[PDB]
């Protein structure tokens, strides 16, 4: 019913993402969208999680997240918009069909990136809230766009103000 | 022995993620980085991975993953840096310590982005190569980084030229 965001913390070893992908399956979560990197502390990463759900999904993940041994801190995103930031960011190869102008001035537009060029087309680097980085996917020719590769959302609380 | 990029198109629905997890732990696959998100297809998602393995590393993986149903089709990366694009992208929150102006000037010369401020400090969006991304995490100062939210690569083949 509402899409939740949930920040962890998970000691980094070989087999681990295995584990918490088992947990969330076996538990019948419905996971939107899922990021994963080294975080602020060495040794351990940080994930994001969106699901869809009820008001109760944010405890049950936290009940049921703490049950790895290795997920050391769960962090639940602020469920207001105004009181956090989510971004994504996507690479997406576009062939020309006499339009190199039109792509050109919406990547601009967008304030996207041209990472490689041919006479052929170009891979644009686009980052931003979930609906920019969609707005700009439909907004191009879906007839030239050869391929897109996308992060999920990482999102974080903002300072409190 | 190298890192291996391969990128990957499945079809997408519930208890997907969790299969190619086992698939990859339960066969010895080092994963140094996973990326997912939708495609250029609708109803298929794309998923970037690296290994950290020997030159039969791809053949393995390739093998291997084709044995999900769920598989739809597994792309190599170009091994040759010159003949692909790799991005990351980070969000990191600073605490500032009478150093507002190196920090800004930071983000300044790495074209990152303030998305957040307040008097206690900055929330930064940062995009591009992973060693730039790390070059500049390492440049802030390591007592005043209080999270720190990334993907893995997103990775794709260059326009052929
Ligand atoms: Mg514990
Ligand atoms: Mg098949």
């Amino acid at each position: 019913i509402r899409e939740h965001l949930v920040s962890m913390l998970v000691h980094n070893k070989p087999g681990v993402m295995r584990k918490v992908a088992n947990l969330f399956a076996r538990r019948g979560f419905n996971i939107s969208s899922i990021t994963v990197g080294e975080s602020e502390t060495p040794g351990l990463s940080r994930l994001v999680i969106m699901v869809k759900g009820d008001d109760k999904t944010i405890e049950q993940i936290e009940k049921q997240a703490y049950k790895l041994v290795e997920v050391v801190k769960v962090t639940p995103i602020d469920p207001l918009p105004e009181n956090r930031v989510e971004r994504e960011m996507a690479l997406i190869k576009v062939r020309f069909d006499e339009d190199k102008q039109e792509i050109f001035q919406l990547v601009e537009i967008f304030r996207g990136k041209i990472i490689d060029v041919s006479r052929e087309g170009a891979i644009i680097e686009i980052t931003g809230a979930r609906s920019k980085v969609e707005a700009f996917i439909n907004l191009l020719p879906q007839k030239q766009v050869e391929e897109i590769a996308r992060t999920g959302i990482v999102a974080m609380n903002r300072w409190n103000v």
